[PDB]
């Protein structure tokens, strides 16, 4: 399949050979600063090693604007949070790190301060500039399905129309073809009913001719089918990463590192990858 | 898809609704008795309300000449031991059971002391007559592929042939279509590399229009793929388990039920299943 491999400055990602585990990094942030300090710093960096040593390829961490039950908060406001945590991860912890950030001055600093890959779930849409940002440092970018509406034609279909969309902000910026990652969005403007309509078609997403990171890891789709709470959808979770393997994805972002690493494995194994 | 129900006696099992969870009975037996003492058949009564509770929908049961590390045992030894566990198990768990067994004459007394289903490891090749029994009770029988040599020509069209070998003993004994079930026997008289080889290429099996059952819950293939003991397998079987299932199987046949059951279901719901 791929004629090239990702390109993370220091590291390179062959995609041909394995499913490439992402990990989320919890982030849990010191009460009394806004940013930077000892307990919440060091919280990051034992939880990346924990991550790295279970088995995850990219670390992703992100800042408060992003991650779910916060208010929104000022572009220098998130530097400072996640600045620090990027150095620290970075500098310790030997893998590429996304950044998962819509804001183009928060992109930047990011990788400034030593982060890989640019995780966007507006995929270029919120702040065009983030492209622009990707493209001068070179870096890969991950392109999320997102939008602000639910009312869909046919799903799919307005998936790869949003996500061409996407793409084309990234290309009209510079960004190279080998440094687009697309992303279905499971959970984002999507029904719970809708959220399953994507994982069954997922291998449509392959037409576009880019590689594909799958999110799941414990979303409330899986709670919606199986009645259990964040904590319990481990198994859940396990399979949606193996029926998005079997239909294509390059990546998964997964909190269970340990245990979707095994099932990643399990499934390379059957398909045939590598 | 099918357009009937399996009927077990006292319970029918749709097949359109969900995958089936077989749970696989734990069987310790009694260092001082051939069979029917207390110690054992209570582990093995607790053992199936444990699994009827976790998920499952079928409960196997075996007698020591299928179960792994045991030497071959007598058709009057394997009475002795396997009869008292499921005349408890009927009894106290309300599932269809089925007898683990590839002798005609343990699958008639299992039978009439209350099991539903049989499943045979030698489809009907060890013993013909096994399927004189099935047609008789007129109860489902599992015809699990099997041989007594790797020389395969080409690993699926072989077991295909192999499968219908199986078929044409047990209609040739007046198996009624509805009351067979096939299963490409994952681990039987395969390398490491055919048993992901028919993992890869499951789906043909549905070309001869019956039922599949699949078991790979712990095997060593799992062991072969991560490099890791039969107790660090979870992972690695909810794998077989999630391809298996959007590879067309209706039932799988697993230890840990509890987890395997959550994976069944998020699969189901994610296929469309039901
Ligand atoms: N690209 C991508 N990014 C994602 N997230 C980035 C935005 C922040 O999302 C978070 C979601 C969960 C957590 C956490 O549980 O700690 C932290 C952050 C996806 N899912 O949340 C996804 O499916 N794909
Ligand atoms: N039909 C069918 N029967 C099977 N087994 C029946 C024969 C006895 O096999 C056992 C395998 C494991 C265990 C156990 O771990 O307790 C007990 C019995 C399959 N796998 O072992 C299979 O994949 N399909």
């Amino acid at each position: 399949k791929w004629d090239y491999d990702l390109r993370c400055g220091e590291y390179t990602l062959n995609l041909n050979e394995k499913t490439l585990i992402m990990g989320i990094l919890n982030v849990t942030p010191d009460s009394f600063s806004d940013g930077g300090s000892y307990n919440e710093v060091d919280a990051a960096v034992r939880h990346a090693k924990e991550m790295r040593d279970e088995g995850a390829h990219i670390i992703d961490i992100g800042g408060e604007s992003t991650r779910p039950g916060f208010a929104k908060v000022s572009v220098e406001e998130e530097i400072k949070r996640v600045v620090p945590m990027i150095q620290a991860v970075s500098k310790e912890v030997k893998l590429p790190i996304s950044i998962d950030t819509y804001k183009a001055e928060v992109a930047k600093q990011a990788i400034e301060a030593g982060a890989h890959i640019i995780n966007d779930i507006w995929g270029a849409k919120a702040e065009p500039k983030i492209a622009e940002v990707a493209a001068h440092y070179d870096v890969p970018i991950i392109l999320m399905h997102n939008r602000d509406n639910m009312n869909y034609r046919n799903l799919m279909a307005d998936m790869i129309a949003d996500l061409y969309d996407s793409i084309k902000i990234a290309k009209d910026a510079g960004v190279r073809d080998e440094n687009i990652i697309l992303d279905p969005g499971i959970g984002f403007a999507k029904t719970p009913e809708q959220n399953l309509e994507a994982m069954r078609n997922l291998e449509q997403l392959n037409v576009l001719g880019y590689p594909v990171l799958l999110g799941t890891s414990r979303k409330s789709f899986i709670g919606h089918v199986l009645d259990l709470p964040v904590e319990e959808r481990l198994e859940g979770t396990g399979a949606t990463v193996c029926l998005g393997i079997e239909k294509g994805c390059e990546f998964v972002r997964v909190h269970d590192v340990k245990e979707m690493s095994r099932m990643a494995k399990m499934m390379d194994a059957m398909i045939g990858k590598g």
